[PDB]
């Protein structure tokens, strides 16, 4: 429960939120006992390829401020040769942990969270960023809304269930549509489209191979069932885009 100093301001560690691959996230308090979330990154083992990934992520996160409130608020940051300190907004819970704990999600709650997800991905697309690795863990519940925490530029610490078929064949902004579709599918049927296929090798084949029909059981919300069919199209040309999804009846009609 040590102390942290960022750009002259002192912060006391309250509790550690999480840890993963030379990185750590802590609950901190300023002199006025106001809460913040500080991300600490250890750079002693990272090479120039990994270093440029963190630098690019920090730059885009700082630029995305005031552009949208669907991106985590970054108040200040400190970068040295040894470490990175990022003073951010403190949230309630990540979407991945919240989805696993929830028994059944409300239809209005599913719609409101989908809208937030579309608007955050649209904002990063407008600034030329393509996430390519979207999963619920990249989203945080804060101030009664969902906010994107990372843009997938830097290597961080589920599995291959949200991977688009284009990325598997590559050995496009439409890639983020498939990943978002898998999150909404989980919010609709309680499972991912390829969660039943336990074998990782057999799972990767099922995503890319055509004729392997993805089940879409009938639900009262006919517009919601349509979004999933449009989002989970193996062909990126036939797949719906983010600006088209923002005008879909599911997000615009009551
Ligand atoms: N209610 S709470 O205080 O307990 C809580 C719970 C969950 C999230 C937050 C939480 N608040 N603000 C956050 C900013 C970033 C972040 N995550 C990462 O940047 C990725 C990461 C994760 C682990 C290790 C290394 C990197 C989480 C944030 C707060």
């Amino acid at each position: 429960n040590e102390c942290i100093s960022v750009k002259g301001r002192i912060y006391s560690i309250l509790k550690q939120i999480g840890s993963g691959g030379s990185s750590k996230v802590f609950q901190v308090l300023n002199e006025k006992k106001q809460i913040y979330a500080i991300k600490y990154v250890n750079l002693e083992e990272a090479d120039n390829q990994t270093l440029d990934s963190y630098r690019n992520e920090i730059a885009y996160l700082n630029k995305l401020q005031q552009h949208s409130d669907k991106i985590i608020r970054l108040y200040d940051y400190e970068i040295t040769d040894q470490y990175i300190y990022m003073v951010m907004e403190c949230g309630n819970i990540d979407l991945n942990s919240w989805l696993k704990k929830k028994k059944s999600i409300d239809p209005w709650e599913r719609k409101s969270y989908w809208k937030n997800m579309l608007e955050a991905v649209h904002t990063i697309h407008q600034h030329g960023i393509v996430h390519s690795d979207l999963k619920p863990a990249n989203f945080l519940i804060v101030d009664g809304m969902l906010k994107l925490i990372d843009f997938g530029i830097a290597n961080q610490m589920g599995t291959v269930n949200y991977m688009p078929p284009e990325a598997i064949k590559d050995m496009s902004p439409k890639s983020d549509v498939w990943s978002l579709g898998c999150i909404l599918y989980y919010m609709t049927y309680g499972k991912t489209p390829f969660q039943q296929i336990i074998n990782q090798i057999s799972k990767l084949h099922a995503i890319i191979d055509p004729n392997h029909e993805i089940e879409f059981p009938d639900i009262p919300e006919k517009d919601l069932q349509d979004v999933l069919k449009c989002c989970l199209k193996r062909d990126p040309k036939q797949r719906i885009s983010i600006p088209e999804l923002l005008a879909h009846p599911y997000v615009q009609i009551q």
